[PDB]
């Protein structure tokens, strides 16, 4: 038998390996409340509450912010705006998987479109693990990917960090 | 029925979670070498030349640089020098598990010991994943817990390139 | 009398505290000669060597890749790219002043402008400052002054490490 | 003839780019009050308030946590005890010259001396510049001043940014 993990569910194109830039992100938390985080994550009206690399946000067909299959929403992060439609959501009683894919509206050398997914669990007592990972593909994912430091590894462990704090 | 991942096998003592200070690193690349990179992994002398916060090693008890179980050595990481044993060897032809203790010669709030695991494996259509992470024990593990840019996570990131790197 | 060092002269519209965001950098090395370091900061091509946060460059009307006074150009950084303008430029034997306007082709929040200010020093018993400044204004530069971690002051970190990597 | 701002006086010993490792961070801020700045600093009680990477702090000979000329005392920074004593203090209406130096108790290549300086002043129209500037020496520092992104300059960065919100 083999020791694991549940993993995230990749669409075929967004492959880990297959594209352009490729960050992961992982904490584990004990004593963190499982449902505190999934609303949190889900409501993006929270996010720059406790997370400062973004901004303002809109949902353009529903009237609230609380993330669901196929909602279609833009948000601000570092400074620009993020096009962004959710393409995958599975909430059980002790996992969450949720999933958008994000792009811009640039053309050519400019067009960045990413695939960006969450995993939230609860593992043996008491803990929560929050992984987010996220695949890119365009010329600009080339350029993050050489980045020094790394921003968007950076980035996404600020988003964890903030997540976290927030909900205790 | 789940969707997994090869994971890490944790004694008891060093569960993500439980100890002071988590941090997980993950790359997945196309193309990669699996032996090349399990060679650099483990022959310790080649460290220096990939990672730039590691500095000299001296294995105690061989009379070369290849880790393999129990091997006692010492290395400097981020200018502070780590006794360390090896306490988990296993490879096979696809996959590599390999973690070491850590420990400083220090007393009290100034002491730190660590478990830094890695894994290594090929996965479909030519990619190699490598997941490293580390738990920390001490005084010293809850002021790294707090760094922003996390300093560990940056390290790890780097010696993952690096690995990566010197492996093409 | 006063204790002193040179400083940047800004125009009225970029002043220090006057704009959106401010980011400062500083490196002051030893045996560093100051003819190299402007020849690897005044030509751009040498850039994507040394900086690698930074892409493919192009002069407008120029027939080579040499900034001086009025010199228009354009240049990829963070994925993103920048349309720019040399505003300074002053070279003597022992101190460089350089600057450029620089925007991008957006509209409404998206719109950012900023000014990048460089000075170049000798300095007592063979040492060399270089101080790059930066002041920018839009809702973009908003969000990057509240930036965690500060993506500006770490990217031009790493400009300066480099130039100094490869001028050594 | 020239164009100069004030700038930090550095014992023969500490100045930059002759020790093994030097860092620089400043913010400019429009509407600050200077001696409410000045405050905040000075009374070291007030660092851990604003500044989450410090710790405990303890004055040897003062019935009271003001900083001033000679005063010996020791901190908590990255989970490092650093005893220190105030070698510079001038506050004039204007300006604020102050600095530490800083040591542990450590042998050989674990011992780490730093001078840690800042600068506070008052500028045109309403605007407070903060300059602090640190110059370290010891094994410890050659390894910091190879740290990306840059450990003391993301700390000092952030006590900056605490500094400048407290006193807001």
């Amino acid at each position: 038998a083999m020791t694991t993990m549940n993993a995230i569910r990749w669409p075929k194109k967004w492959i880990p390996g297959e594209t352009d830039n490729f960050v992961s992100n992982e904490v584990i938390v004990k004593g963190l409340d499982f449902n505190k985080v999934v609303q949190h994550l889900r409501d993006a009206s929270h996010w720059e509450k406790y997370y400062k690399n973004s901004g303002n946000i809109h949902m353009y067909h529903q009237d609230n912010t609380i993330l669901k299959d196929k909602t279609r929403f833009c948000f601000e992060t570092f400074g620009f705006l993020v096009e962004a439609e959710v393409e995958e959501f599975e909430l059980k009683d002790a996992i969450l998987r949720l999933a958008w894919r994000g792009w811009n509206e640039a053309k050519g050398d400019e067009y960045l479109e990413v695939y960006h997914a969450w995993l939230v669990e609860k593992l043996d007592n008491d803990r929560v693990r929050i992984l987010t990972q996220e695949s890119q593909s365009g010329v600009p994912a080339k350029a993050l990917a050489k980045s020094v430091p790394n921003a968007m590894l950076n980035g996404h462990q600020a988003w964890l960090d903030g997540l976290v704090a927030y909900s205790r």
